[PDB]
């Protein structure tokens, strides 16, 4: 059976973990290519992504 996802609490989407919901990179990255203050490499300014644990379902199966 399904359980509501403990990581997002059912939201499915979550705040982007890279920019923390601000939309821009917070650091110059170790790769040398993502710059602090540029558009977030992961969410491209949308400020959210899908939850990694449930892939956006909000629930986990049995
Ligand atoms: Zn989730
Ligand atoms: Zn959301
Ligand atoms: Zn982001």
């Amino acid at each position: 059976n399904s359980l509501v996802c403990a990581n997002c609490e059912g939201e499915g989407c979550v705040a982007c973990s890279q920019c923390k919901g601000g939309g821009v990179n917070l650091i110059d990255h170790f790769n040398g290519q993502f710059k602090a203050g540029a558009l977030c490499w992961l969410c491209r300014g949308k400020k959210e992504v899908l939850c990694g644990d449930c892939n956006g379902a909000g629930f986990i199966g049995g």
